[PDB]
């Protein structure tokens, strides 16, 4: 159950695998008002940009658990490049099978793909009244019918939760949402459009590869499928939750 | 003033949808110059004057109250220091009045010079609330409390002024303003749990996030309108 | 008309785009330093000057206005890159570059050819094979329900422009793959329309005796309303990176 060729082929140039932009991650760490030293656990650190960049701006400590590459010296050298490899640590580990030395103040997991979600680990290693950063997808605009949804590339509307229904889901789970950074059309266009050019280059790079057909097909509808439905429907964003905990009374 | 407003915006830098970038854009867009005099009736946080005072070397004086204290900080901290002040009619007729945060036209008028610019921060209906109740949920008495965007520009026109510039707020701007309130409240509930007016702040935070994303996020509109009298 | 020259004499960018939106286009375009560009109706060459400063591209911009061609030449000089770009005063309705260009562009001034399908014939006549073609065209962000409304947005008919999917679907019907897209946002529109309202007023108080004073004053009287009441919701804008299939 690997990753579909198309996805990987049409995202090999992306520096961010979701609608978020540099300005967005930058803002995130800002609104979080984290004091220097705040330890952070980041599952799915990937490039390690978030942790690295925050480490230099808000001056914090942290550790990323990447599950997308054999060696993660691409991020380890990233912290060195920013002169902060003494604060941010990285480990080639895949989610489960992990226990932190000491709890942290911010546990993040934006999720690999913007479509997927992933938390015991996130909660087991988070200090009481800690912030839990989670990137989740939602319906920016609830499609009028399954028809439009199925077109966007989704079984039923019931697959995604609407924004108000998403904040309603966190509350019913005992979670107290205290922050929210949502992506915008611009963020999305950058993410979705960047693919169209990447595929068109791939074709000019491997014309003899019998897969050019699947790319050609994808390209021929990619921009159409996006502007016609997805653009207005698909929504994404990162929520900062803080679980309601009962105390000694 | 519900103290909640003082708590939810306990550490806000801009007590309105506007962002830092928004206040700087209004300034340059107004193509002002060194020697301009303003009167911010409703100064609030005080970011507007301080900011422009720096990147535009402009005089001025804000009025409000006690955020007046908060607005004082920035002045000393920015390097401007007494280029703008904080503490209604002015006996100097500012080169440009303002009321960020109609009807308040009768005031700015009695304190603005002829052919002068008039800034007006006024909220509006970015999108009419599907139904009265929805509008009541957003925290407003009735739909008639605010006017649509075109309705508001039409009001300014029927008052003699022409809109020469206008900087409105965007969703992003709103989230920043609304979300921050949630975090500030939850920080208060953990700093003053065994105090009074907490089981109420606990109520605000219990609904604030739900209320916003559900109704307000796509109805609440705001922005400042620069106006110059005609005739 | 001349109302265009008066209201946009101070503008730096003559469309809903913003400083950031231009930077984005040029960066997402992934251009190697040395790329030759051709802008037809480059207005104040703000697009060629900036990309030449942050990407090392080269190009020339043709525009009917001498005032803009002046601002462009002055702009390239200001950014210290007047060596990479060249601005000439001339017509673009039928311009053709002596040498093919890595990217031919007609952003905004797509009316110089007819609409946008006529702009394809032009650029494509000086664009290296598999070259990138930029097209700045407005679209119905929200297709109106009656010609009245459309007539109240400053246009003649709803057939004047297409919708986002109708527009991209149109570039396709011409055998072009839309590989990149940078759409403008309402904010970008405000900065564009609002500027005119202040320029016209400023020009009005500085030329109360010019022949077009009557007209200008008339434009101002309804421009703010004409926009916020209609246009700001039905109109969309953007640049589309194209490349022959």
């Amino acid at each position: 159950m690997d990753i579909p060729r198309i996805f990987t082929i049409s995202e090999s140039e992306h520096r961010i695998h979701n609608p978020f932009t540099e300005e967005k991650y930058a803002t995130l760490g800002r609104v979080l008002r984290m004091k220097p030293g705040t330890r952070i656990l980041d599952l799915g650190s990937g490039s390690g940009e978030m942790l690295c960049t925050w480490a230099r701006d808000h001056g914090i400590t942290g550790t990323g658990i990447d599950m997308s590459s054999l060696f993660t010296a691409q991020a380890k050298r990233r912290a060195e490049e920013l002169g902060v490899s003494e604060r941010v640590h990285f480990i080639h580990n895949d989610a489960a099978g992990y226990v932190a030395n000491e709890k942290c103040d911010v546990a993040a997991c934006v999720g690999a793909t913007w479509i997927a979600g992933g938390e015991e680990l996130l909660a087991q290693s988070l200090k009481p009244g800690g912030i839990m950063l989670i990137g989740e997808p939602y319906w920016r605009q609830l499609p009028a019918t399954e028809e439009i949804a199925q077109a966007c590339g989704v079984s039923s509307t019931s697959d995604f939760l609407t924004l108000p229904g998403l904040v309603g889901a966190f509350d019913d789970l005992g979670y107290d949402v205290v922050e929210m950074v949502l992506a915008d059309q611009e963020g999305w266009d950058r993410y979705e459009a960047a693919k169209w050019l990447t595929m068109r280059r791939w074709l000019e790079a491997n014309p003899d590869d019998d897969f050019a057909a699947e790319v050609r097909a994808e390209l021929n509808i990619a921009p159409k499928r996006y502007v016609t439905y997805a653009r207005e429907c698909f929504g994404w964003g990162v929520f900062a939750l803080i679980a309601r905990l009962e105390h000694h009374h």
